[PDB]
């Protein structure tokens, strides 16, 4: 399998039938190198992808302290760990980055140069040799059709020169094209080894710097974070049990407590207080003639009544303080509704309690809170 | 300045769930809002941790496929002895490496991606479940208080009144109950949050220690000193290339130093260097070929004499050709189609010979004389 260039001009057909074995193996080589090129760019891809994915974790771990909650801010210890685990991934990004750089120059770059320069140069010298050959082959046919009797010598001669110009062209392109294919035999052997040596090398660095960074000494901090997590689980667990019991006790209450009444005069009713607050319904002339009865929480402070609707904090613009008077009143045929009245007596507000117990207690608690006129 | 404080963790008191004061329900709203931004974040983060698992699980395939191609070199037909022996080695390194990335990917998913998924899909999901459920029972209770409020003061129906009171017992119970369950959940979540933020990342660090520790041994200085012998094995090719490369450039120069009289068949008939005494040719000639009773054609074809036989073999043929002879023939120049330098090898019958065509007359004569010299080989 020499493909010896020194023979020749005017190629034997046996020379050709070897040259075709070169052309053959070349073709199947270029095919395979594409199949291998892709595979190596796919590992490089995944390498670069690893760099971005880590790079994203840094951002997101740090983003915790940037997210704004209603509680759990300045988590300090939790912030500290997330910040540490971030600094880790940051340095891991550089190891996968350095490996990415490596695979792109010592592994992938070789194969591209081979495919783009070597295998390429061959496939082009081939084409030039092929064309060069055909040009000759045809000039030969022309030269053969020259007539024997009678010709002009000067014509015969010129056609011969044409044949020769072509023959030497074929010689030139064929010598080049052969040297090309022989050299390729050595180039491939290196082009298949070197790329994979580069791979192995870049990885030594990846596992060297890396295993150093992920030492047993780092492992001492990890174990202490785990103990912090363990100390939370115990808190949680006992706290869950505290709540589990607390819940059961509050749910063991009998049905009479969820039912509105109760019974008239059965539970005593403190007649002299100021403290009282709770839900009631408030009449509200929504439109002329129409009314709505909205449940809202009422409570008392500095001689004033307040209204805090459910949900929101604070609020409660209600008429007091002044000399008002409260008394039970009938309204829209409703039960346990009562009404206060401004000093004027105009636009008196009217509310409703559910219990009777509660009804009389509110009323007792408002005509006696307004006693303080001094 | 700032002075030390007695610590605190945030809780809904539970005892004030039956009461359901609006001031309790205000703290509940902030609790929800906290849970809100949290679910937003754990989503945002989970996405990120699934992408590193992505890049990992993909790397597992990327290596898996690489070796399969390193191992496909030995499956193509060729004319690479030590090349195969290394590609197997470098394959072992890749299949072995793959195993590590696979062992990582696995642990990555079980010890890091898992604790967040479960967190978002069981713990955070339970909150929303109990919230929608809680607010529902509260909505029910509100509409229940309505009916009770509409009941007439006179004339009161002692049967209707007792029926609606019982309706208020339930739904109020339902609210109280769902509220205790919803609160207890949110309180517990304050603790789950912390654990499920720092714990997920621990497992990932552990996988990455075992990954680098198991992989640092693997990629040792033994491998390093071996790679050196392969670098040497590559140099020993670069030198043999440069050697045979220089040799070829020289040979190429020499073969082209020839002057144009060689490339030309034009070379004068006058003064032809004819070797009339040989036993082997050697050349391309054109072969007259009948292509119908009238029409004919001439094809360039190699020709070589062998065991008394004239052979053919067209260019690009596997081999050939066995066209005429071995035994008795007579060859002579011929005038055929006004072509120049044709000659006919006649069969022993004394009729019907093949007609060939040479290029230079130097060639024609040499072919003729040669054939005749073969025709006397006894």
């Amino acid at each position: 399998d020499k493909l010896l260039l020194e023979e020749a001009l005017q190629d034997s057909p046996q020379t050709r039938s070897l040259l075709s074995v070169f052309e053959e193996d070349a073709g199947t080589l270029t095919d395979y190198t594409n199949q291998l090129l892709q595979a190596m760019q796919r590992v490089y891809g995944a390498q670069n992808e690893m760099c971005l994915a880590t790079q994203q974790l840094s951002k997101q771990l740090l983003a915790y302290e940037k997210q704004n909650f209603a509680l759990g801010k300045g988590d300090e210890e939790v912030i500290s760990t997330l910040h540490y685990f971030s600094k880790v991934v940051d340095e891991l990004n550089l190891l996968h980055t350095e490996l990415a750089k490596q695979l792109a120059d010592t592994m992938v770059l070789p194969i591209i140069q081979f495919r783009e320069k070597d295998l390429t140069e061959v496939s082009t010298l081939k084409d030039l040799f092929g064309l060069a050959s055909n040009e000759h082959d045809l000039s030969m046919a022309k030269y053969s059709r020259l007539p024997k009797k009678k010709e002009n010598e000067k014509v015969k001669t010129e056609v011969g020169k044409e044949v020769a110009a072509a023959r030497r062209k074929q010689h030139l392109s064929s010598l080049q094209y052969y040297c090309a294919l022989n050299a390729l035999q050595y180039r491939k052997q290196m082009a298949m080894m070197e790329p994979m040596i580069g791979f192995a090398h870049g990885q030594i660095n990846f596992f060297k710097k890396g295993a150093e960074m992920f030492s047993k000494r780092m492992d001492s901090f990890l174990s202490s974070v785990a103990d912090m997590v363990q100390s939370i689980q115990v808190e949680l667990e006992a706290e869950a049990e505290k709540m589990r019991v607390s819940q059961q006790e509050l749910l063991s209450v009998d049905e009479s407590v969820y039912t509105p009444d109760s019974d008239v005069a059965a539970p005593q009713i403190n007649r002299n207080l100021i403290q009282k607050a709770g839900y009631l319904n408030l009449r509200n002339k929504t439109g002329l003639v129409t009314t709505t009865w909205e449940r809202l929480y009422f409570f008392t402070q500095g001689g004033n009544l307040m209204c805090q609707p459910r949900g929101a904090v604070a609020g409660g613009l209600i008429q007091d303080l002044d000399n008002c008077s409260v008394m039970a009143v009938d309204c829209e045929d409703r039960r346990y509704c009562f009404q206060i009245t401004t000093p004027n007596g105009k636009s008196g507000i009217i509310l409703q309690a559910e219990s009777r117990k509660e009804n009389e207690e509110w009323i007792c608690a408002i005509n006696n809170i307004s006693r303080q006129i001094y």
